[PDB]
């Protein structure tokens, strides 16, 4: 399991690629069941909408569902992770922000990196997300909108707002980008959102600027994302360290597993 | 009998409740009608509706009645050629308005038909009118484009009541009549979304009774929709209280005649 050239390609000069059918509609179902199954568990990691009323995001499924965890180790991303980083990886983040139907609301503009960074001690950018679609994925239920290329200008400097919006994750608004800041890096870095079916691979940069709308449409979208990150790039927090459901901790080098999802 | 829709284009209307034709006005006439909402949205007074956040403008009625430039608009034979084709009769303003989504947080408009808003709420007979939208700014995927569910106006009115409580004492918000989840999850399979982009100065007809609504816009680009509602004049309002103001509803059916040459 491997990009070809022009994938790698794409990845460096766009910040982004896309694996259209990398999972079967089988694989699909068990994973959507194994997904609404594991939304039921209560505990810190499952993060509720501001409304009350559905899952925004659930931290660590590979934790307690077995084809999420098999998903994780999985030559179909460890191919192409380890293909675009050429070391060893092990999961620093794994999550799937299941933004419902009828007003899942909207993951604000921001790079993943900084965050990371400054909240973690996380060294360096030497790490790829790795987003799984287990919804279609349409102009219509809130996609993620990258500012295309526009890693390539590294971390956008900033502090962290005032007050934090979640005391169970970092919420992308925390580290949300300016409207200025904005209006000037799209007139270089063109809006994309890569659209697909479920069972759909994107890979997507730490530095890249992205963002998604609130979902109006009467489809869910449930979009999973799995970092990888470089063994020799762990982080190295000043403080007491996050809980493992949000960053992880074991640096192991995954082994990867071929084979279909069951 | 100038300015006329193929029949392709009738057909659509027809089959879909909508029609998107590109550039109908050039970047010179989009220029001017610009600067023209730029002005108009400075002027205070009821007709002028405000985001709940205060701030920005959500929506100007009847701007046609202060800027000269509207008023040309609304004559136009590239906008009244098509309206008295698909009606076939002679036509005044019922609404004119235009919604100023901005960017970076502009808010979403419900999912709702127009027609039963009209109906319960100013004595509206009949659907006998056309929705004539034109984008003033470029509509893309990412600036909250009206979306229509495809074909959903061939289901006639889905019949309701208004919301207890009314969102604005200005306008009726659509939100106040909107589709039901249960409704808009069993309709779509049939009358899937669409979202007509295009240029800036493209028109964009649509029936009264297609089910339509828009997103927030989170870009940074703003998305200013004007939206002119032309009404067969035998089918005027028969309010049965006290009429809603006449910058929200029109009053006056005169027949329009149509006008050639540019906006300036
Ligand atoms: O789910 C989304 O739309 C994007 C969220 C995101 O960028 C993140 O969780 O880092
Ligand atoms: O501006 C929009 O997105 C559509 C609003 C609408 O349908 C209306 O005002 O009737
Ligand atoms: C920007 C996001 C990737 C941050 C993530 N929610 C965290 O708490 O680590
Ligand atoms: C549904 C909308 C067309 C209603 C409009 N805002 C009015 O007050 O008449
Ligand atoms: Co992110
Ligand atoms: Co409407
Ligand atoms: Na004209």
């Amino acid at each position: 399991m491997q990009l070809t050239a022009d994938q790698v390609e794409k990845y460096k000069s766009d910040g982004y690629v896309l694996l259209e059918g990398a999972f079967s509609p089988e694989e699909v179902h068990v994973m959507r069941q194994a997904l609404k199954k594991d939304q039921e568990v209560q505990g810190p990691h499952r993060i509720l909408e501001e409304d009350g009323r559905t899952v925004r995001a659930l931290y660590a499924s590979h934790t307690r569902q077995s084809v999420f965890d098999q998903l994780s180790r999985s030559d179909r991303l460890l191919g192409p992770a380890t293909q675009l980083l050429e070391c060893d990886l092990y999961i620093h983040q794994f999550k799937i922000n299941t933004k419902r139907a009828f007003g899942g609301d909207s993951w604000a503009w921001h790079q993943d990196f900084i965050v990371w960074r400054d909240t973690d001690g996380l060294p360096a950018p030497r790490a790829v997300n790795v987003g799984v679609f287990l919804s279609d994925v349409t102009e219509f239920n809130g996609p993620v909108v990258f500012l295309s290329g526009s890693h390539q200008r590294g971390t956008v400097e900033r502090k962290a707002r005032e007050t934090s919006r979640s005391d169970q994750h970092v919420d992308p608004d925390d580290y949300s980008m300016t409207p200025a800041e904005l209006s000037q890096m799209v007139e270089k870095h063109p809006m994309v959102s890569p659209k697909a079916a479920s069972g759909s691979v994107m890979l997507f940069h730490p530095e890249i600027i992205h963002g998604s709308a609130p979902n109006i449409s009467p489809f869910a979208r449930d979009l999973l994302i799995i970092t990888y990150n470089d063994v020799a790039n762990a982080p190295k927090p000043a403080g007491e360290p996050r809980p493992e459901y949000v960053i992880g901790r074991d640096t192991t080098p995954l082994v990867s597993r071929s084979g279909p999802l069951h």
